[PDB]
């Protein structure tokens, strides 16, 4: 029997013609998250409620509905229930949802719960914006030069989870097929050898890049950079790059700049020329440090996006306050992007900034831009005030140390 | 007919019991390299000759022997000769060799020449040390905290080059085998889909990690960190990590620290405890910025090593002076790690620091540590003097701009 309680007051968000219809009293499912989820999620709920109350003068209000995945799900639904079918149904039904960090168990042969949510719900965009908040302690000299938006492909690549263990019957069978039927001679050591499969498709690539370009247009961004290791992986990463450029030409009027390969796409709303370009992935990890100002919207495959979003977050001092969304055509799931940090769980200590800024993305996604703007303003003021959680405080002089809950209040105080 | 000229004076380095036997007059093959190879290679030859002359008072001298690969090879050997069989034979025969950057052609369906050299010669270690040279302009606040040595696996991973183009007969055949014979259901879009194969073996992993641990022992380093994305790629990256820890236990007496998973390995020469630990790859790209001092020797797979070595080089301001070696059991090939930068080729402008420091690694590999130490000392003094090439000069105030050749001389001046 379901243990989810549908709020008495509240209405379901609906979707018509690829446009969300958000009532004044939307029901929003949330997953508390494991470990420090118990600390950051309540802070998020309070900050969001305050921003919504202030922005719309009580006309609008979210009806929060708790749903389950992770350790807490096992405590609620029983022994091996880490991801209840109901959770997939409810996120799809209610269209917009948010989650804290999740514990995926080890030793039971089950794969990342975050990835499972993304794939099962076909949330093919992992959207991770990375900007600098003035006053944040950073390991780099000029973090203010970083203002990028990562569109990470979320449904394919080596994340597909297709692989077989060394010495297993399945692995030997695949290896035999490769060597004997496909004539593969490039496996250096075919014995005691694990094998993984990396898929990349035209449809998967183009839906991701299409979203990135539409985002650059909608937000008057300066460029979209396709990041790939296509010089080594010609038919996956290289194909991603080629299909991305092709999509720009075929759907957005992209035209050759000089002798190429970069293209220009005209923003149909502002007339601005958006540059479509590409950078090889290893070099890109250098470029984001050395020439951050030259980059804006990034479009890349699953694994590369994983790496890039972490590297960027670190450089702006944002390891614990990096927002993230997982967006598909039918629903969207916003998430804390850090781990469960169980050593601090329940101590009201850690930074709720990541889940709060993912909630900012959520409000913006709902078209509640005024409430979203208040969170940004609040976050900016609290950090500028040097009234911060231990993770910032320990890197600064003259800061005031706040608990997790207290930092949530500081954000509200600065709205 | 071979166009290589074996130096009249000079003797072949030999290998006995896994130990190099280097004569006083060793013949060393070198590949000039394409593009800026014409600039940096002569600088390297002069600096190396000076260090060798100064260190051993004329008793020792390298007999340089030019050999070919890349664009220049086509000019020498003819039309489609990008990598002559002779070059593979000569590097193996002469045991130690060095190369500038290489041009791999596009449109002819041939794969990276650098990777081809590594795989054909079974140079399974890509060795990339990253340290800071005082006075180098860096984008980070504390580059001096970075002093790491990357052991990047060089013979397997997705670098194997096993892949098939979307819509090709081969791809469709592999996909059919996967879905129909292996029961694979995780391919999101099986049509118009490129496919790549990622192998990781026990033997490939252990020979790489074995070298990393022997290096930590030989050089009294503090730790070896296995970097991997094993939480998603369980049977390749995860297997790499597990096999690495296992090798530490089985061959080096590694013992559990506390409740694990980190191990301690006792240095049999100094008694120092070497920590064996692991970090997930995305988090590691954050850790090298935020806690660089905690890391030392790194052991990782091919693609991860590609990314990590670039990210580290950038942060120490070393994008154009990063040294690199490719080492196997029978021979070794040292390399400039930057590209061919054809826009500047022949202008005597670019930084020869990368190929010079790879030559430092080469001298050290030969047991000519005194000559190697002189190059390090020279490089340190020239940079400290602010007498540098344009790539450093443009980021500094009060520097003296030197040509490529002139920076080579500055290094010698500071020996
Ligand atoms: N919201 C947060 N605020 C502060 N630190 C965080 C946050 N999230 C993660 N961390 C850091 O990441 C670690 C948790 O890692 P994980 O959950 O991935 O296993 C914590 O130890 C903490 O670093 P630290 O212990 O140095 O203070
Ligand atoms: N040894 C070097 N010294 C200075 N810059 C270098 C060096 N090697 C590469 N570069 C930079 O990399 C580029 C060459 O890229 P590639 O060979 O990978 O296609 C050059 O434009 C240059 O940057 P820049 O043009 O900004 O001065
Ligand atoms: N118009 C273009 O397509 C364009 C412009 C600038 C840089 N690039 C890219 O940057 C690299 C070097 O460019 P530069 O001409 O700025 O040195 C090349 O690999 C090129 O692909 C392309
Ligand atoms: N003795 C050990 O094995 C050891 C020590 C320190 C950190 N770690 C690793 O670091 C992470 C957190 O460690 P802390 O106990 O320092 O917070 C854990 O994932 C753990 O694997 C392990
Ligand atoms: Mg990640
Ligand atoms: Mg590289």
């Amino acid at each position: 029997e379901s243990k989810v309680v549908v709020p008495a007051q509240g209405k379901k968000i609906t979707l018509q013609n690829g446009k969300l219809n958000v009532p004044e009293n939307p029901i929003i499912p949330y997953i508390e998250g494991d470990g420090i989820g118990v600390d950051v999620t309540p802070a998020m709920l309070k900050v969001v409620d305050a921003a919504v109350e202030k922005a719309y003068k009580g006309e609008r209000k979210i009806s929060w509905m708790e749903i389950y995945t992770g350790e807490k799900s096992t405590q609620v639904y029983g022994q091996d229930v880490w991801l209840p079918a109901e959770t997939l149904d409810l996120i799809r039904e209610y269209r917009v949802a948010i989650m804290g960090p999740l514990t995926t168990p080890v030793g039971g042969g089950i794969r990342s719960l975050n990835v499972a949510l993304r794939q099962e719900l076909d949330l093919y965009i992992c959207l991770r914006p990375v900007r600098y908040y003035q006053g944040t302690p950073s390991p780099v000299k000029h973090p203010e030069l970083t203002d990028m938006v990562i569109f990470r492909e979320n449904s394919e690549d080596i994340y597909a989870g297709i692989e077989w263990k060394a010495d297993s019957a399945d692995a030997e069978k695949v290896i035999k097929f490769l060597r004997e039927e496909m004539g593969v001679k490039k496996i250096r050591f075919p014995e005691h050898c694990g094998i993984g499969i990396k898929p990349c498709s035209e449809e998967g690539t183009k839906r991701l890049v299409r979203a990135a370009i539409e985002y650059a247009i909608a937000n008057d961004r300066d460029s979209v950079t396709l990041v790939h290791k296509g010089n080594i992986m010609k038919f996956t990463e290289g194909a991603f790059k080629d299909w991305g450029y092709q999509l720009a030409r075929e759907e957005f009027g992209g035209e050759l700049i000089d002798g190429g390969p970069w293209l220009k796409v005209k923003n149909p709303n502002t007339g601005k020329e958006i540059v479509i370009k590409d950078v090889i992935a290893d070099a890109f990890l250098q470029q984001i440090l050395l020439r951050p100002a030259e980059y804006d919207v990034i479009a890349c495959m699953n694994l590369n996006g994983d790496y890039i979003s972490d590297a960027l977050a670190a450089q702006v001092g944002g390891i614990g306050i990096a927002p993230g969304a997982n967006i598909g055509d039918e629903c969207a799931l916003f998430e804390a992007t850090h781990g469960t940090a169980p050593k601090y769980a329940g101590q009201d200590k850690v930074n709720p900034g990541s889940i709060i800024l993912s909630a900012e993305m959520m409000l913006r996604h709902m078209g509640w831009t005024e409430a979203a703007d208040l969170i940004v303003k609040g976050m900016e003021g609290a950090i500028n005030a040097k009234t911060v959680t231990y993770d910032f405080e320990r890197l600064m002089d003259g800061a005031k140390l706040l608990k997790c809950s207290e930092f949530g209040d500081a954000i509200i105080e600065n709205m």
